[PDB]
């Protein structure tokens, strides 16, 4: 485990809407069990085939998120109020963070726009590759 | 050779129909030929420009493949059943696979939703970072 | 030092129309810095959230480039010739580099699509993980 990759997969979850950021259950990669304590990871989320419905511009926020909270976030959003059918809207959010602040897991999170119910009905993922600071 | 990144690019795709999953001509890594026998690989499928035409929510499932089939897939699909104009929906899929199950090569493969023509005319890529078990 | 990752994020950027391409301001990896002199590099251009406004079927082209020039490019646009309301259409591109070419610097880019105006408001990075040749 000299250079430890890590990764985590979904393939469905209970649709929900959420004013704030709450986890995608199934997406955590639990840091401190595989011994990274310093160094900087970068983490990716995928959700590559998500919909969201709702009646005002649905879409879906998505978050990368530590112990220590949020650290990027995106979303996307159809261009219609109500689109003809929620289309496949293919979502990935990369961010770097710094495992010494106290990190001991990484976590995909999700949140409403606009009151819309969030999908995921096929295969979601979270990955982490360890690195140093240059 | 000891921290190895594979990498494969196109620009362009014969434009193709298919019921099932076929492969994308020169997404394909071989990764025996590396010497990578065990540990994990981190893929990226990178499809950033496509569209797809067709008469029915046309869109495109992609997947990644290995030698032992299909590790993750995900689609993009219009919101209209006719689009004005099919637009370029870019696409991304990540998965961590086990190279020690017997995979000697990853590739990435593609689908029509609704019988939708599949279309790639600029860069596209699979790329892989290895590394080990936590 | 021994694995380093790079990582530049942006929570926005002056709103620009360009028929070429144009520097994303803030998405730069000083790679010669971290003394990155030869191997490659996986970049990643992640725009999770951006948008684009205009009459003609708005979008927006991204683009990798060094020192050399862009390495590779992609786009989104919408379906539609002037969209009820310009939907967020996440966005990644990654590219694998040889850096003993020289490359001194990884930056992210971006050009009109029929002359959109580009929208970045939130959260976008550029990535990049060392390792060798197979
Ligand atoms: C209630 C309903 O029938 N929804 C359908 C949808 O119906 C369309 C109408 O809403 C539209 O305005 O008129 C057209 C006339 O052609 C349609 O009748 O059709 C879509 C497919 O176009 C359908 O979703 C597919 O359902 C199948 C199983 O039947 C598959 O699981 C397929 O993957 C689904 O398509 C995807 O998911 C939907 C949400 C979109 O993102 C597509 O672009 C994807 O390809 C709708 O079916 C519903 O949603 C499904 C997920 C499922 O839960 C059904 O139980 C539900 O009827
Ligand atoms: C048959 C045709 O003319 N298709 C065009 C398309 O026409 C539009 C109509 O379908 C629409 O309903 O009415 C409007 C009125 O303005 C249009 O006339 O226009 C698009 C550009 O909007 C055009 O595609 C562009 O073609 C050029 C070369 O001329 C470039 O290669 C450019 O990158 C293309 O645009 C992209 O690709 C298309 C598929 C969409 O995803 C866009 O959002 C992208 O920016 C259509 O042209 C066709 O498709 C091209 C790929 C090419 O094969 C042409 O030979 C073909 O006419
Ligand atoms: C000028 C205007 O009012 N634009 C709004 C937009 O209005 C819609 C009309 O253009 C449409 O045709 O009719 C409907 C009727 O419901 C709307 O009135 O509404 C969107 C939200 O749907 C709004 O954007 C949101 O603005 C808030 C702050 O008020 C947030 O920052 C929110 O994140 C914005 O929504 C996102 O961004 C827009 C561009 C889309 O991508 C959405 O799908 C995202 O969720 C428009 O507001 C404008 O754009 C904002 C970015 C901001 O600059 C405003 O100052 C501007 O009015």
């Amino acid at each position: 485990g000299h250079m430890p990759l890590l990764s985590a997969s979904i393939v469905s979850a209970p649709v929900v809407t959420s004013e704030t950021y709450v986890d995608i259950p199934g997406l955590y990669l639990d840091v401190a069990k595989a011994g990274i304590r310093d160094g900087k990871l970068q983490v990716i989320l995928n959700v590559p085939t998500p919909y969201a419905t709702g009646n005002n511009f649905p879409g879906i926020y998505f978050a990368i998120a530590t112990n220590q909270g949020v650290v990027a976030d995106g979303c996307f959003t159809y261009s219609s109020k109500v689109p003809e059918s929620t289309g496949r809207m293919p979502f990935t959010l990369v961010a770097t963070i710094d495992v010494g602040s106290g990190v001991t897991f990484v976590k995909g999170q999700w949140k409403s726009v606009r009151g819309s119910a969030m999908h995921i009905d096929s295969y979601a993922s979270l990955s982490a590759i360890w690195g140093t600071a240059a």
